[PDB]
């Protein structure tokens, strides 16, 4: 139990006091493993961990031969000793071994071999990971010997991922005899997989549908171990990974899923429901032809008592105006030019929007009622009697742009309170209905669902770009549940992101320093729906800290905060057009000088900023009642916000605007809601040039006050750091499927786009053909996980454009005007632990990468 303490120097003293007593023979035994996965424990060292592997292997196999014959202990403690192997099998990548005499040549080959130069300087990774290829496999007998369960799984599944880490690291050359023992592993990734699974270790079973494409699927391994899975529950959190894939995905391969879906659309029908309409895609050709039939009667499956849910569709459009003519004037104009499309798919846009306004009086909504289209669509009715009655002509793409301003003037005059008219609120239950949310989470668990208890007819609109509309749910359990409305927004690239996020903060679960401090980071429960639509989860008492910060002024300080905003885009908009002459570019390439720029900002910044220093911790003592709880919640705010720059880096930036991630009233804490842009994108892309990692407002560290040596606390970022490096596999696995996977995340986020505005939207995707990453993402995306430093070297790297002016300055920014200042010359682009995010923090507020930038972007 000495072990547990993540200390090192404890547990040496600690062997010698169990290692001298011999008594038992059998105590010395756990001695050696106790020794050993101390071993392992040192071995997240650099070089060390492998000088101990060479202490050890020494002396593993020392007295162990001595000790027993055999044990199921033994044979388990066996395949432990084998576990450090890899230890010795793994790091070398080439490297110039240090002056070691007599002890390199005697261990190198000699005890890799069995159990000179002809094996070694390019076999080496042959020799030894065969030494332990032939050791795993003398792991296998734990199959056939029954037992208590538990240490099985541990060696099963590192069985795997030496093989994972094989199959990628095989994934960048090719031959002929890699490929023979590449035919020996492939096959054995099912076997280490399933067995009984008792503590979800969900990763693996989606690499594998990669692996079914890249070689000729094995339908026997997947046909037989599949079926018997349970051998409860499991049948979710994979949930709609499988439905996508099978229709059309991996051809027949594909298909093994249908005995899979059909294998778990018994039990809890009710959570496909609401994806496998979103999840049709298409089917097509001859011997699928055989299989859409299939699914397509297992559509007619679950069609029954699911008679409800066009009635839902029904009341979302009936709920909103604005989000429709933005999905219609940009969908509609350009698309248009090309090659023309008169297909089934250009008509069908016209039935999910020109229907919806030819039939408002019609059959096809006379089920479905609105009633700001009562009037609307009437209004429509008129105006789409002659702009509707077709066309197919190209110069009215622009004129489009007339009717639809027009009808713009006549859509900001509604929207009201109530909307109760529309019917869908006065939805009721009728016969027990002879309820929305979903539980994911493993195990089997019966009486989860709550059922819907009606609505609340009152609502409220909540006004922020495409104009969200807040909602109770009156629900059954006694209790109420809140949501949002954003029938816009295609809910699924954010949907993995909180999969990807609790996959976070369950590593922060097992690291003893993260635990210590009680150190995670909240966020909820997206509900996806049918891809045109989608509603979100609504916590209570938390706010946009814009807000904090407005009504801290005070008239007083607000008629100097109404014109606050004010300094920026008037002194700062004018320090613009000095540089060059005004526009919406910014002209940001001619913006040259580095020493000016850091002069308007250490001007600027000061005067300005000083007054949102004293107007923040003035929000903190109105939060703060009485003068103890202060330091809890100014402290919890830290608490949260060092756990959002860091992992948001990791994730691909955060780009939340001062309204975009909110603050909670009664206890802090900073949920962030903003996910739109994602990677490099926000500073790779040409329609936007923005760069800066996180956000450290220059009155921010004011806010914690003397906190200005080290800031977040050297603490903060350091438990960070340590938490998402000690196991690769999981925030790895899990980015790397996430891309390359959905169409819509890759090429088709030129179409995310056009969210801001459409004059971006324009001249990318012909400028974006070079966008088609994949290996240029993950490799330098893992060596930012946490195996690499750089940090500046990774953006410039990152951007493929020629960049004569920006390049320059990121450049010089980056390295340039911290490498005079020495906070990014120094450290180096080869490795470091913990130096890379000192810089990090500091690569932010440095005023010469705050001066040009992004205005309305909050840069303070």
């Amino acid at each position: 139990s000495a072990r547990k303490q993540n200390n090192f120097s404890l547990a040496m003293k600690l062997l010698k006091e169990l290692h001298k007593e011999s008594k038992t023979r059998d105590d010395w035994l756990v001695s050696w493993v106790q020794s050993y996965c101390r071993l392992s424990h040192c071995r997240s060292r650099s070089q060390g961990c492998s000088e101990q592997v060479l202490t050890v292997l020494k002396t593993v196999s020392l007295l162990d031969e001595n000790n027993v014959s055999s044990y199921l202990s033994k044979n388990i403690l066996a395949f432990r000793d084998q576990n450090i192997l890899l230890g010795t099998t793994y790091r070398i990548i080439a490297n110039a071994l240090s002056s070691e005499p007599a002890c390199l040549a005697e261990i190198e080959e000699d005890k890799a071999r069995r159990i000179v130069i002809a094996g070694l300087y390019q076999r080496a990774f042959q020799h030894l990971s065969e030494a332990v290829q032939a050791a795993e496999e003398e792991a296998q007998p734990p199959s056939w010997s029954c037992g208590p369960a538990a240490g099985v799984i541990d060696a099963y599944m590192t069985l795997a991922d030496f093989c994972d880490q094989q199959l990628r690291k095989e994934e960048e050359n090719a031959s002929v005899i890699d490929s023979a023992e590449l035919q020996a592993y492939p096959a054995l990734v099912v076997e280490k997989m399933l067995k009984a699974l008792k503590l979800n270790s969900n990763e693996a079973r989606l690499k594998f549908p990669r692996l079914l494409q890249i070689i000729e699927r094995y339908p026997e391994e997947t046909l037989s171990l599949m079926t018997k899975e349970i051998s409860c529950w499991q049948f979710i959190s994979w949930i709609s990974h499988m439905v996508a894939l099978l229709d059309k995905d991996q051809a027949v391969a594909v298909q093994h899923s249908v005995e899979e879906i059909t294998d778990n659309y018994p039990q809890a029908i009710v959570y496909p429901f609401i994806i496998s309409s979103e999840s049709y895609s298409f089917k097509d050709t001859s011997t699928g032809h055989k299989n859409k039939e299939f699914v397509a009667r297992i559509k007619s499956k679950l069609d029954q008592g699911g008679v409800i849910q066009d009635f839902i569709n029904a009341l979302d459009q009936l709920s909103n105006p604005e989000l429709l003519f933005k999905d219609w004037s940009n969908d509609v104009r350009a698309e248009l030019a090309k090659t023309p499309v008169n297909k089934k798919n250009i008509e069908k846009m016209y039935e999910r929007m020109y229907a919806a306004l030819g039939d408002p009086k019609a059959p096809g909504l006379g089920a479905f009622r609105r009633k700001f289209i009562q009037t609307f669509g009437k209004e429509f009715d008129k105006h789409f009697g002659k702009g509707g009655s077709r066309m197919k002509l190209s110069d009215f793409n622009d004129i489009t742009n007339m009717l639809l301003l027009k009808m713009n003037k006549d859509s900001k005059p509604p929207g009201n309170l109530k909307e109760c008219s529309p019917w869908m609120s006065d939805f009721k239950v009728e016969f027990l209905r002879n309820p929305g949310q979903y539980d994911g989470r493993g195990k089997p668990l019966p009486e989860y669902h709550v059922r819907i208890a009606g609505f609340d007819e009152r609502v409220t609109v909540m006004a922020s770009l495409r104009r969200p509309k807040r909602i109770i749910i009156r629900g059954h359990d006694e209790r109420e549940h809140p949501f949002l409305v954003k029938g816009g927004e295609d809910l699924r690239q954010d949907q993995r992101v909180e999969q990807l996020f609790q996959v976070m903060n369950g590593i922060l679960a097992q690291d003893s320093a993260c635990s210590q401090r009680a150190l995670q980071l909240r966020t909820y429960s997206v509900v996806p729906m049918t891809s045109r639509l989608g509603l979100i989860e609504w916590l209570e008492n938390t706010v946009t800290l814009k807000d904090l910060l407005l009504n801290t002024m005070s008239q007083e300080e607000k008629a100097a905060y109404l014109s606050d905003p004010r300094a920026p885009p008037c002194e700062y908009k004018d320090w613009l057009t000095k540089m060059s002459g005004k526009h919406d570019v910014g002209a940001y390439m001619l913006m040259y000088k580095g020493a000016n720029r850091t002069e308007t900002v250490t001007s600027f910044r000061k005067r300005e900023s000083k007054v949102p220093a004293d107007l923040l911790k003035r929000a903190f003592v109105r939060m703060s009642t009485s003068p103890e709880a202060f330091l809890a919640l100014r402290s919890h705010f830290a608490s949260s916000h060092a756990l959002i720059c860091i992992s948001h880096w990791i994730l691909g930036i955060g780009d939340r605007h001062l309204n975009n991630f909110m603050v909670a009233m009664e206890t802090g804490g900073v949920i962030g809601i903003d996910f739109g842009h994602a990677f490099g994108s926000a500073t790779q892309f040409l329609p936007v040039p923005e760069l800066m990692p996180f956000r450290l407002t220059r009155q921010f560290i004011n806010l914690m006050l003397p906190m200005k040596e080290t800031g977040l606390m050297y603490s903060i970022m350091v438990h960070a750091l340590r938490a998402f490096r000690s196991d690769p596999g999981l925030l790895t696995n899990t980015m790397d499927v996430f891309v390359k996977e959905p169409s819509f995340d890759w090429k088709n986020f030129e179409q995310k786009m056009l969210k801001k505005g459409g004059s971006w939207i324009q001249e990318i995707n012909v400028a974006e053909k070079n966008w088609y990453p994949r290996q240029k993402i993950c490799y330098a995306k893992r060596k930012l996980a946490g195996a690499n430093p750089a940090v500046i070297t990774c953006d410039e790297l990152l951007l493929g454009h020629e960049k004569a002016p920006a390049f320059r300055d990121y450049v010089a920014v980056a390295r340039g005007s911290k490498d005079h200042n020495i906070r990014a010359q120094e450290p180096e682009s080869g490795l470091s632990e913990e130096t890379q995010v000192k810089c990090l923090m500091d690569q932010a507020t440095d005023p010469n990468i705050l001066g040009r930038t992004w205005e309305g972007w909050e840069p303070w």
